[PDB]
């Protein structure tokens, strides 16, 4: 497969109430192309006076009667299901949009982005009419039941790294809920969210169920963040925003808050693994999506024995890494998002150099337009240099070493992040021991983002609030009511 | 039963550790008696310092390979259990405890708030051991499970209006888990909780899975709301308390937090039911706890048809409602707790003369010693006044009229909490299309707070974030960890 | 909707390994137009020579390493989802023949059967990836989990009375759990299942997957029955042939063992339900695909109040309920499936009026082709005569009096049948007192025939072993394996 | 702990109603001391007649009203943890009593069967009150939900390896859905499920909620398969017996059949595990109890690099396990259960020597000091052996040897039997690999016959229906009924 050529870009208004909409205030925000620079095109700037707008929209597709309140739960799930087939049927056009917004590889999206997207709304789409309640034998002459219903209008915020993919994780999960979202895409990467607004419209959801707005952080995101009529906010994924998110929504009505915020993840490489195997996966751990995932992937511990045959051929492996134009089908690195990260990595390179890391490849950018960077590896980290802390979205890749298996427990959980761990051993008493010990939300065992619509995802400690996909990502959008009724028999 | 006769408030101290110490500053709070204005005894006071050490204790008996975390989840039930036992046996002093220090008669004390107490232990003693994970079915050769591990330590903060039974409810479902806890008990009333301490002693939980600090609010709650070592925070009180307590999870820790707020929850009562029995409930659902509880029936709402015959027996047996010392057999009503709410409850009762309501009886006091307030009835009130907005946490029952069920629903829902709401009928249909269409966490159709160590709770809106009780209880003191593990195969 | 015109049988083979073959011994069995009795085709019939050839078929393709094991489980529910639209694009023609081989009314197989028919496959289509084990916290240092495997090759056989209903009520949960299937249709109505046969085909199931042999019961139900290498026998018909499935599965290999028997359910009717809503939705109950549902509401309480004015209703509601061709959109009654069924309902319509009771309307055969039988109500059907003991499979309605629900509670229990049960009442007292003393695996309040793909459905006594639809269907198509593991120092 | 010194038999009667009678024909049996040969005591040998007058006793118990159905689910687990008090506190009789009458070294029948019995109360003392049915969100204005129900009067037919484990591990999960229970211990060891009767009583279950019936299988355990007044029937013995158990049900009133009948559980050691640890869970893998375990533990796999030093250790092992009398402390092995089961073993030891398998100690006994059988080790045996294949439940060790992982899996699968399974290796890939490929209920990792409370044990292929001891044993005592009320509107 091959991208679209030329491409045209249909979609860049407000979408609310199923119409597209200019801004209140006429403004608009150019969108770039992270590999060359160019301006792509102009999306509509959303600001509190939009946000109060959907917010209107969202509120009346929820109230009593609608047609998505009165829906049947499974066809919730038909309409999912719909949305699913449109993505699939524009899988190009849609791969190419993340392309060439978010300077991720093309045969990327089409192949994982866009497969989790098409995935996530189909797995979603199954659990509509599967979302119980229970009844429960309580004492007394009395029978208690217990009702899921949906919570009401949901504000989402979502990131650039994986635009389509946070955006699909975000709104299948509410919808099958039966809530109403209003979601503000990442304003640097607004137009695949903004693509799905049309075919939301042509799978046939009911005006005003999905409302997008693209615009900027401090002025869409916090009018949705204190908005009086939100009910729940979900948030992805700065742990310095978050802050905020959450202390905008104890300030403001009290919303219920999800939060999927960064980590610094470490990744233990035991001397008995797969060792061919290990240095692909941990390289494949940290360099993937240009190392813009919070599932990295930047501490390494690799046992003394093994330590310098893994930083070997890790070098070896990073110096070979193809760094392209994203529409390549031989490039496997892209672009970073824009200049601010660009020069935040540079930054946090040359802190490594100046503290005793040694750099065996790489080390500064490549290329004169555009944001890329050369896969650069770092040796001889230690736990107190700054590049151990600090989350580095970029392809930076960090080889500790390590001796005794209870020494590496201890410092890979030594950090406020939790929200990944990854141990690779071929001795199961190892592998449960770590696993059973690491405080992450997520722990692998001889792989690395091994990620699926089927199993939860979040982090301990600082690294979010709550779980995303999976059935314990129907948790966070639904809200329990108890109802009990005064028995005459009571009867087992 | 009787009240215990000449009993010493033995244990005064701070429970860090297993142990009985001071406060670190030296500083004492009195506590009092709000049924005579007594002063019952003298606590030591709590604090950052204090609260650090309780924290240290806790953090380190959550430590990894701790006696409480390599203890089998079955002995975490047998722990509990035995906690129920002591209980049990030390019931007629902690019912007379809790009478001296609340201001509850000991009958109600005794049959209720302990009956409850003990239900609790007993309950969440079976979950210890049943607290399920699960192995998902994942695309990929892939082998993927969770384990529900406890969060940590947690920090929780309870009120006055059950000073036992609030206790209960949380330490209860956080022990269940495997958690530890740093709980603080109300400045008004923290000797029921300091008793348990003992019982915690005796029952042979390892020292620092439990520690109890007797302080005031913005001085030990704060400590525990901004303390960066406290993995969670749960907290029951005032919704304006609750604001800052959101407020104070994201500007430090983004510790994950439960609140349980403010109530003003209504009360439907139709025509079809009877009213003998209905009229005896909706007052139960009023002057229970003193007027004092979260589920308090603010409004009720009767049917046009039998309003003036509802509230001629509501007054009427509202007069002969016993108001005495909360020691005699026969009395019903205690005091209101303290000073503050006591001018609070005639604050707004002098608000319902001042604006169209129609009072019916009572409304001043008995002069008495302590604070005891006559049971008030009110009347003719209409939607927009003070009192029919304002959570009073008073012995006043204010009376409403309605005329179809539509009606009936706007103006139940249209308010800003959602702890609960209950309706009085015998028709089928009405009792599920109102119990449907209210806002709230727990309906009750025709009885009204009939809680139970089963059953989730609640509720809905700015009343609440999250459940206690039943099995979704426990949900909030869990953490979900998911283990993804490459397999060569799966078959299947 | 109208029927296909001149319809082609096409498939009229044995399907087995995704092939169409003929039998072994070479026969074929002839296939009748119920409302006209004139032969429709020639079917292929299967004998135990046939039924040796499917199992290995489909214990071939259950081996491990084969495709349809190690496919991902959501795939096996795509698979199911695309079988749901191959159907819904040939509903006219499998309504049709339905229709034609069933004696069904066209538009009641259109928009009841074929709906079901829909609903189901996409129902389970999404169950595939979200059948969960559990991760268990054991006593000792140990790791506990569970998997939900499938359990093998599954015999079933089906009725005449739903033939694409039942036929879908049976392979979409098998399939959904990833079993193979070894299927027979009802001798008298094969064709419709024979054509999802080809829907099978094009949907892509791997080859032996499914398999259908059209055939009698002493020679392919009795095949299945006794067969060594079966694991698992789903029968739905008689509780006279249900005893013999028992018994063969005891006597062959201990093959686990599903029935669905049907039985003799009750309907009351109380005084305080709406008459005329009653009157309707009971003589659906009896009346429906002309009364031959297993889920027959054969015995119908009525309260003496209402007794002699419901009686009256019915019987003028029996007098104009329209009998004619199944192609007719007139038509709400068709024949009868053959003439073994059209005599013992006529028989047993002598027995009612030679044991006492007034027959208050038709209780004669209508024409002479076909086999159409008069709408025909009864009344004072005392609990002891033989048409209130014996279930009738045709259009007889049977009306009783009651004085107490005491009493008509006993009354409808008193039966060795507990399938179905259905109080009609505007009280939820009375609503709650009947279903919670009822034996029946589903119990109707003020409703009739509800049935889903979402709720289970199934027998308490002689009615049934387990359940079918919703998700306790599932549970009955997986083994459940546990595996435990000795870890080192375990910390929960 | 020391044995109760003189230990006199008080309860001998027939346990009916909470009430002791002789059998209605007046015969009785002996009971015998397999390690003595000598008459212990009589007992009353019961009979269809005391069967028919326990399923009366038992039916009353169960009749809607009564104090068993009225009474509180969270009381049913209060009433089943006050049993298991009683167990601890009587736990040295209990204990000498099963010495006596089973057979086994009296420190393992106190540290084994007892703190299993204990275990089991306790775990499903918790499960009492926590048995959830499930609400449904269906298509249409219809809200259905469903209760989990006891079924009613079960069943139940205990062996004689694990007598009073048997009988906790079946009467618990049945009282705890509220069932009425008719259990029959073997007429080999009926003595202490006697005693437990009046643990029964002491404890204040209601009378008739339980009764015990000694006797014989072709006398009182077929009345008991047989009776059409007992909905459901739990077997646990023999393969053989267990056939005719669910034709007997079949026969009668298509009671539901739940069998536990054991077989030829495989056990996989490969090379890379401490053969310290796996020779001895080896031995105690078919050497416990006796070797009269359903796992067993026969079939024992050995890889080729340490096949000549595995049999080493084991004879080792084997010639040093010190036989002898139950009482001494000193003793590890007991008697067999009796003369038949001893010959048995010896016609199936010398169909090893003769079958051209290799013996390397044992097979004789040593004397009649009771039915003793010297620890036998063999070796060289193939895989179509009359010993590698058959019902040796007696002290035989069968060390067989293999090559590949994959071969080794076929031909541990290659059994018609298969209820338990177990691999010991450190590698990952190996111990997941194999642990899903095994075709049996429970397969244990570096470990053996770790049977816990709360995890579930079932059989696979013929040994056989249904699981017991975990959330899923509560399944297997409870019937689902749906309940569906027609409702105004939808809105979700
Ligand atoms: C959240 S709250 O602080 O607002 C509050 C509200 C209501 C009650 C309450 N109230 N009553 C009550 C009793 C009698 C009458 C009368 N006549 C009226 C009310 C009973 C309860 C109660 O929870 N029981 C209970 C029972 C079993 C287990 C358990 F854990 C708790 C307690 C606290
Ligand atoms: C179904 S069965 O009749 O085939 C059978 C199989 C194994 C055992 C068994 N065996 N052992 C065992 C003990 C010591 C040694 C040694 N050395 C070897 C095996 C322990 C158990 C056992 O169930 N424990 C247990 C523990 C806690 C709770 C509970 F509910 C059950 C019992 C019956």
């Amino acid at each position: 497969p091959s991208p679209t050529p030329n491409l045209e870009i249909k979609y860049t208004k407000i979408f609310i109430n199923n119409e597209w909409q200019n801004s209140e205030s006429g403004r608009v925000f150019p969108v770039y192309n992270p590999a060359t620079g160019e301006q792509v095109c102009e999306v509509q700037e959303a600001d509190k006076a939009d946000i109060d707008k959907a917010v209107q929209a969202a509120r009346l597709a929820f109230s009593l009667g609608s047609v998505w309140r009165r829906m049947d739960a499974s066809e919730r799930g038909r309409l999912l299901d719909k949305l699913a087939d449109l993505v699939e049927r524009d899988r190009a056009v849609l791969a190419t949009m993340e392309s060439l917004n978010g300077g991720k590889p093309f045969l990327q999206a089409f192949y994982v982005d866009l497969q989790g997207v098409i995935k996530t709304f189909r797995y979603y789409a199954g659990w509509a009419d599967k979302i119980h309640g229970m009844t429960i034998p309580v004492d007394g002459d009395y029978f208690t039941f217990t009702r899921h219903e949906p919570i009401g209008v949901c504000g989402q915020i979502i990131p650039w790294n994986f635009p389509l993919l946070m955006f699909a994780w975000k709104i299948a999960p509410a919808l099958c809920c039966g809530n109403t979202v209003v979601i503000k895409p990442a304003e640097q990467t607004p137009l695949s969210a903004l693509y799905m607004g049309a075919l939301i419209k042509e799978a046939g959801f009911p005006p005003g169920v999905i409302n997008i707005l693209p615009g900027y952080g401090p002025t869409a995101g916090a009018a949705i963040a204190s908005h009086i009529g939100i009910d729940k906010i979900a948030f992805t994924g700065s742990t310095e925003v978050g802050k905020l998110i959450q202390e905008a929504a104890g300030r403001s009505n009290l919303k219920r808050v999800t939060l999927e915020l960064g980590g610094k993840s470490p990744n233990i490489i035991f001397a008995d693994a797969d060792l061919d195997y290990a240095v692909e996966q941990a390289h494949q751990g940290v360099f993937f999506n240009q190392g813009q995932c919070c599932t990295a992937g930047s501490r390494i511990f690799v046992e003394e024995s093994i330590y310098e045959e893994f930083v070997r051929r890790s070098v070896e492996r990073a110096k070979r890494r193809v760094v392209g134009s994203p529409f390549d089908p031989t490039t496997e690195q892209g672009p970073q998002i824009d200049k601010k990260q660009y020069n935040k990595i540079l930054e946090l390179i040359q802190s490594g150099v100046a503290e005793g890391a040694k750099l065996e490849c790489g080390g500064k950018g490549l290329g004169r337009k555009g944001f890329f960077i050369e896969p650069t590896v770092f040796s001889n980290v230690t736990d107190d240099m700054r590049i151990a802390k600090e989350e580095i979205f970029g392809p930076v890749q960090e080889i500790l070493r390590f001796k005794t298996m209870d020494e590496v427990i201890e410092r890979a959980n030594n950090s406020d992040f939790g929200l990944v761990a990854a141990v690779f051993t071929n001795d199961i008493n190892k592998a449960l021991t770590v696993s059973s010990a690491m405080q992450a939300g997520t722990v692998w065992i001889n792989c690395y983002n091994a990620l699926n619509a089927q199993s939860p995802f979040g982090g301990f400690k600082m690294s979010g609030n709550g779980r995303e996909m999976g059935e314990f990502g129907l948790r966070e959008y639904s809200e329990v009511k108890t109802v009990t009724v005064k028995i005459p028999q009571k009867n087992s």
